[PDB]
């Protein structure tokens, strides 16, 4: 029994945090020791985690949020649809 970093968020509303769910898992950073944006404790997940909650509650669509952690960290991030 661990938490999870979705854990210590402060949703709006259930939909928002399974946009975020959904988000952090599609988001993937594939040379990372740990590629999961979902599971890892490593500075870059904290922060890329706190931008995409930052821009769900800004109103950004899923596909505006995508475009933008691609855009602005493409030297770790990666987009990885299911």
């Amino acid at each position: 029994g661990s938490h999870m970093a979705i854990d210590t968020y402060e949703f709006a509303s259930d939909a928002e945090r399974e946009r975020f769910r959904n988000l952090t898992q599609e988001l993937r950073c594939p040379k990372c020791q740990n590629q999961d944006i979902a599971d890892s404790n490593a500075p870059i997940a904290a922060d890329l985690r706190k931008q995409i909650y930052g821009q769900l509650q800004q109103g950004k669509s899923d596909g505006e949020i995508v475009d933008y952690m691609v855009a602005r960290y493409g030297d770790f991030v990666r987009y990885k649809p299911p």
